[PDB]
């Protein structure tokens, strides 16, 4: 509709982490959240 990458940080917001962690395990993981999900609640 309007945002693009927003909509997968958010994605992971819900959780409730760090940006910084958010948005690299974004581009990191070629724009794969789920992927970043995994890495999310390992914490590092």
């Amino acid at each position: 509709a309007l945002e693009n990458v927003d909509a997968k940080i958010a994605k992971l917001m819900g959780e409730g982490y760090a940006f910084e962690e958010v948005k690299r395990a974004l581009e990191i993981a070629q724009n794969n959240v789920e992927v970043a999900r995994s890495i999310l609640r390992e914490f590092a």
